[PDB]
């Protein structure tokens, strides 16, 4: 098993490309930020989420979706090693809500 | 007579600073969209508006304020020389209500 | 919510067009000089705000504003892009008041 | 008892609409924000309550309303299923203040 389901705003633009093989793909980061209760404790959870959709079906939908939008993934999580060379843990979205 | 009223969705990050003497700054983005009436016609208004918010009693409801919170403000508006050319236009605040 | 009321001195002549179905339309730039209040202490104000005037019953009140002109103007703002290519802030005009 | 006083500014259009009998009906959503002492701390409160203003006689009272009114609603509670299939709280209006 390997779901997540995270809301929040995105917080970066949406960065929109095609592979060089034609897989449509958009990448943008999503901040969350809630209240969590814990072993009877309030704590705060926050995270800026790293997210790509891939794929011609999610495409359209995320065409909506700018800074300052509000949505909540449904996906699974995958480290990635980036440029940077440190490990990037990123949410490959399979279900996007707007609101 | 300099009076702005907008409301929007804060689409950039809120940077915070104190100025030598002490006086706080907050400055982050708001972008509006709304569909306006012109002598009769659809017109999309649209704009990503800069905002500043200076001096200690005003600066609280500031920290309220996340890329995402839909907020509208009241001020006044006037142009800096930004960086490029011509000056840049930026609503001083107020007052700011979170919705 | 989308609102300006700005007061100013006419620093750019008004320009006249007729849109493509008839209705006639000027546009004109409105200099905005004020002193205001920010961080209890006095702040300047100023802008040089491109002003669009649309419509038929509207155009009157224009054939009397020229460059020396000072007026009052309200109506809400949008952003357009300029021939530079850069995005301007433009006051679209919906009441307009002499001196 | 069943009485809700509560101002916030309206954050939703009025929604207008005549029932198949013929009685009128006006919906928006009032968002209220506030700080209230609680347990020796200040909380704050915040809603989006919606709002139903029923009958021919109570339609003149929002004849203003528009998003970004600032009113104060006196009215009842009471909980109504939505056609998303989960029931929502609901103040029906009585008396509607226009703080202006």
């Amino acid at each position: 098993t390997n779901r997540l389901v995270l809301s929040g705003t995105v917080c970066r633009a949406p960065l929109r490309k095609v592979s060089p093989s034609g897989i449509p793909h958009c990448q943008f980061v999503l901040e969350h930020r809630s209240v969590q209760e814990e072993a009877g404790f309030h704590r705060q959870a926050w995270c800026q989420m790293p997210v790509i959709v891939s794929g011609h079906e999610n495409q359209a939908i995320t065409h909506s979706i700018t800074v300052g939008s509000r949505i909540t993934v449904q996906g699974f999580i995958s480290c990635h090693k980036a440029k940077n060379g440190l490990s990037k843990m990123v949410l490959h979205a399979e279900q996007i809500e707007l609101i």
